[PDB]
């Protein structure tokens, strides 16, 4: 059940057209806002019986080539932010550098490719009546369209030797699940390196009810007079010119602009806190205390070893699982550009020669903060975010347990053969940053050092402001579908979640619909 080497498949483009194009407004029976991880394989999968039109900021990945190789990962997280690129870079209020997408695939575009099923126990404790058979078919359609098993690569075979060595146990072999141990996982690069995405589940859609609409700003979702619905929305395109596109009958608008752009709209449609809407003077149209509340970001912390003979570049595809922390490593080929938000902030130095950067991250997590709006009235206008790293004191206990596991991981035999000293201790490594320091001074270097893992979600919960169904509460033909839905993460990587995510609520739809 899984996909073969080929190029990044861009048939779907026949069906993907400009925003300025006004013959795109009129009336559809469903509106997905966001081309993004969810959006995508849920616009496909309701082309099959109605009429969808997808709307997506950015434009196609085609405009960009280096977002269609591993290659050019690093790439697009160096490239300046003119507004158009597909990285786009934000800092949250905590002061911590970070990226979300601007593209049609949104963050599959961009992302560093580990597939991941989540862990089997979150179903349940999500108290979700989840069709668990459905879910496990849904992850088989992506993986059978966009998921390899990846071909060695020596350092991450290294490391998956130290993860066994320092005791991160079983050896669990080859496999897409979330479970304690050591394994190889799936990734989105093929073994060519040729990048697979969310945009080419589009081409599992009807090419005659599937509309793509790119640089479509989404600005504002439309309701009706009344049995409060939602009937339509407003966007503009590439030139500032507004158009308006409607559902009709039992047809719906789902929200899929992400983390951040998901409670941004529903704020600016005014559906929100009463309190802080009305103090901005936007109009109250549906009272929720909790748009753009409980907003999580997972830490990751990390350690950066110099090797003093050369190592080869790899993509992520090796795991080592615990509860209370997940980690990984990448090996990395040195730049004097650096790439936004890997490190925390612009001033950090700069690797001179390869590097491993061997990092950690904090389930969860349990510390949360919140999304707000910079602009009442612009969509273009990134919202203010705030995530409050390490506010909440398990989240700290469990980045000092990771990182006394990244001390063992120094000290295997796998790792030795990477120190510049011959040495007894891990200070036989060269370190580019700080470097592993009792408790209180690895939780100074948890607070010091943290960098964003790119997993962030919430702003729009389940039991928050959606129903079991992700329906918005309170309003008819509404709801979101992508990682603004869930406190906390399904797996150490989410990607897999939400592509499965996209389709599995598209069913429900139908299914319900019918
Ligand atoms: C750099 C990076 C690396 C990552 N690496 C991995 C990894 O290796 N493995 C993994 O599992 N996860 C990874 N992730 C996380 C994972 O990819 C994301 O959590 C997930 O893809 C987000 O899903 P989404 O649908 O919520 O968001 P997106 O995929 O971003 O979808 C949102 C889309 O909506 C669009 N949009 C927003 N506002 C509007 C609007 N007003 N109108 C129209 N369109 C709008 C956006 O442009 C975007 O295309 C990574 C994240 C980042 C940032
Ligand atoms: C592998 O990638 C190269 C470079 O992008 C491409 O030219 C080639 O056709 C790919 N190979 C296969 C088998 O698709
Ligand atoms: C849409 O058309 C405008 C010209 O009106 C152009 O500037 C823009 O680049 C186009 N966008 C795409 C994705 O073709
Ligand atoms: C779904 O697949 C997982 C493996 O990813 C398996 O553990 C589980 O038993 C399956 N569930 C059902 C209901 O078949
Ligand atoms: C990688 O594992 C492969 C499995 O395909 C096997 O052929 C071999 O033992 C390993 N190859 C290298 C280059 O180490
Ligand atoms: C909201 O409008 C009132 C006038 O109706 C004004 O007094 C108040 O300052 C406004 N507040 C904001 C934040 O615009
Ligand atoms: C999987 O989730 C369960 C329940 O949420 C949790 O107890 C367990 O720690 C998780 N397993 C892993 C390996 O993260
Ligand atoms: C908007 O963003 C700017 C710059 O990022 C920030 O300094 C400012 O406080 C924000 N304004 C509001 C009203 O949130
Ligand atoms: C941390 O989160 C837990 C679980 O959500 C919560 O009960 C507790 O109040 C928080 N602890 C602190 C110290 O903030
Ligand atoms: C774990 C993580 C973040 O994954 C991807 C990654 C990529 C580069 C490329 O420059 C560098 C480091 C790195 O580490």
């Amino acid at each position: 059940h899984l996909a073969n080497t080929s190029a990044h498949d861009f048939s779907y483009l026949k069906f993907v057209y400009n925003a300025t194009d006004t013959s795109l407004e009129g009336s559809y029976d469903y509106i997905v806002i966001g081309g993004g991880t969810s959006g995508c394989p849920l616009a496909a999968t309701l082309s099959e019986k109605y009429k969808v039109l997808l709307l997506e900021r950015g434009t196609i990945a085609t405009e960009y080539p280096n977002t269609l190789t591993a290659d050019g990962f690093a790439y697009n997280l160096q490239q300046q932010d003119d507004g158009k690129t597909p990285v786009e870079r934000f800092v949250s209020e905590d002061g911590i550098d970070n990226v979300r997408a601007r593209i049609l695939g949104g963050t599959t575009i961009i992302n560093a490719g580990v597939y991941a099923r989540a862990n089997i126990s979150f179903y349940s404790q999500t108290g979700i009546e989840w069709d668990l058979d459905l879910v496990n078919k849904t992850y088989e359609w992506v993986e059978d369209a966009i998921v390899v098993k990846p071909n060695n690569q020596s350092w991450q075979s290294v490391i998956g030797e130290g993860f066994l060595e320092a005791g991160i146990l079983p050896d669990n072999g080859f496999s897409l699940d979330h479970e304690a141990g050591t394994r190889l996982t799936g990734s989105t690069f093929d073994n060519n390196g040729t990048r697979h995405a969310a945009d080419e589940l589009l081409n599992k859609g009807d090419p005659n009810n599937l509309l793509v609409a790119v640089q479509a700003s989404v600005e504002k979702i439309l309701f009706s007079s009344n049995n409060l619905s939602a009937i339509g929305v407003i966007y503009t395109d590439s030139d500032g010119n507004s158009h308006q596109a409607f559902v009709r009958g039992n047809g719906e608008v789902i929200v899929s602009a992400g983390t951040i752009g998901t409670p941004q709209l529903l704020l600016l449609s005014g559906v929100g806190p009463e309190s802080y809407l009305s103090s901005l003077n936007i109009t109250v149209v549906q009272p929720n205390p909790y748009v753009g509340q409980f907003v999580y970001d997972n830490p990751r912390n990390f350690i950066n070893i110099l090797p003093p003979n050369p190592i080869e570049a790899s993509v992520v595809t090796v795991l080592g699982i615990r509860s209370d922390y997940y980690q990984v490593s990448a090996s990395s080929l040195p730049f004097s550009t650096p790439p936004f938000s890997l490190f925390p902030t612009t001033s950090y130095p700069l690797p001179n020669s390869t590097f491993a950067h061997i990092v950690s991250q904090v389930p969860g997590p349990l510390s949360h903060g919140s999304v707000t709006l910079n602009s009442s009235s612009d969509v273009r206008i990134a919202p203010n975010i705030k995530f409050n790293y390490y506010s909440n004191s398990t989240d700290l206990a469990n980045c000092v347990s990771g990182m006394k596991k990244l001390g063992d991981l120094l000290r295997t035999k796998a790792l030795e053969p990477y120190k510049a000293r011959d040495v007894l201790g891990i200070d036989g490594f060269n370190y580019l940053g700080v470097p592993l320091p009792d408790d209180a001074s690895f939780e100074t270097f948890c607070l010091d050092n943290v960098a964003s893992y790119w997993h962030y979600h919430g702003g729009s919960l389940v039991g928050k402001v959606l129903d079991d169904s992700f329906r918005v509460m309170g309003i008819k033909a509404l709801r979101v579908v992508d990682a603004s839905t869930f406190p906390y993460e399904p797996n150490s990587h989410p990607q897999g979640f939400y592509l499965m995510l996209g389709r599995y609520v598209g069913l429900q739809i139908l299914q319900e619909r019918s």
